[PDB]
């Protein structure tokens, strides 16, 4: 609904430990995430490969779990296959392809964190709509 403390609210690590994301962080987080993610993930979902979106559950069932800003920033630092097995920077953008994928080379750790709340709050606020 609106920018309450459970929306902003999401876990930070797989331990258990939370982040309450600022408003700040809410709407960087929707100018990066529209700037280097959204011409695959518009809306929460995942062109080309559609049961691996980023909807809370899905990213929570992922290996290793993604439903977290530390899992999401990792993921974005070094991507792996949903079972965790293979690393795939090569086809996912990410700072560790960052040469291949320009628009990487531009994110700091702030900006990443950022991003990552953008995709733990959004179905807070859109519900089914998002994915
Ligand atoms: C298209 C060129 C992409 C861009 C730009 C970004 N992502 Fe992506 N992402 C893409 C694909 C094809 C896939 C599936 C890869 C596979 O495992 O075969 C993904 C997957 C993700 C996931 C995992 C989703 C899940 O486990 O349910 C995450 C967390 C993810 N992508 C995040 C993400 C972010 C934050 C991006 C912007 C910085 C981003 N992706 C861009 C394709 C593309």
């Amino acid at each position: 609904a609106e920018l309450t403390p459970e929306v902003l609210t999401v876990p930070l690590n797989s331990e258990g430990k939370t982040i309450t994301l600022t408003e700040k962080q809410y709407l960087e987080g929707k100018r990066l995430f529209q700037y280097a993610c959204a011409s695959c993930h518009v809306g929460g979902i995942t062109k080309t490969n559609p049961s691996l979106d980023l909807r809370t559950e899905t990213l929570a069932l992922a290996t290793p779990p993604r439903d977290n800003i530390e899992g999401l920033v990792d993921y974005m630092k070094n991507p792996t296959t949903y079972d965790g097995e293979q690393e795939i920077a090569e086809v996912h953008p990410s700072l560790r392809s960052a040469d291949i994928f320009p628009k990487m080379r531009n994110l700091t750790e702030k900006d990443l964190v950022a991003i990552a709340g953008h995709i733990l709050v959004e179905p807070k606020i859109l519900g089914d709509k998002w994915g």
